[PDB]
């Protein structure tokens, strides 16, 4: 069975005069689709967090934290700027055998509530592609959520390959100290 074809980068819209320091720090994984992800209700994903911290060279040295099993699991790249302000690369590409290229779109963003970017990727000669919707607060707006369904359908991904990951506190929130919550 194959994937999806990933959309040519005309469908896919880049971020008008992208500003790379007011992007940078922790954004949170609100929203995630794309042809290589299933959404599965039973025992859905739980939220992840993907924090960005620019580089004196421009790079950003980009750190996602998640909670897997019962330990913090990591994944540390480097975002190299590519050929346009708001794409990105992955730095030392040569160290994940059979990936022949990976591309970073910021298709939208304000900066300090939302961001959509495209992610595209190429792994032992198959093509793969996900939008993924980041939110500085583990929650966002219907409209926003409702936008991001519609284009995650404008690059041909049906409503099963759209997950909203289920918001936690362990590892992604390094400052919330949750606690019960009173007449939740
Ligand atoms: O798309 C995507 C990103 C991560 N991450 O750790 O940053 C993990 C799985 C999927």
């Amino acid at each position: 069975s194959d994937l999806i074809p990933a959309p040519p980068l005309s469908k896919v819209p880049l971020q008008q005069n992208f500003q790379d320091n007011q992007f940078h720090g922790k954004w949170y994984v609100v929203g995630f689709a794309g042809n290589a992800i299933l959404r599965e209700d039973k025992d859905p994903q739980k939220m992840f967090a993907t924090i960005y911290e620019l580089k004196e060279d421009k790079s950003y040295n980009v750190t996602s934290v998640l909670f897997r099993k019962k330990k913090c699991d990591y994944w540390i790249r480097t975002f190299v700027p590519g050929s346009q302000p708001g794409e990105f690369t992955l730095g030392n590409i040569k160290s994940y055998p059979g990936l022949t290229s990976y591309l970073v779109r910021v298709v939208s963003t304000n900066y300090n509530q939302h961001a959509m970017v495209f992610f595209k990727w190429v792994s032992q000669n198959r093509e793969y592609f996900n939008i993924t919707l980041y939110g500085r607060t583990k929650e966002l707006t219907s409209e926003l959520k409702e936008n991001f369904i519609r284009f995650s359908k404008s690059l041909g991904l049906p409503e099963n390959h759209i997950v909203f990951p289920v918001p936690i506190d362990q590892c992604i929130d390094g400052s919330a100290w949750s606690h019960p919550q009173f007449e939740k």
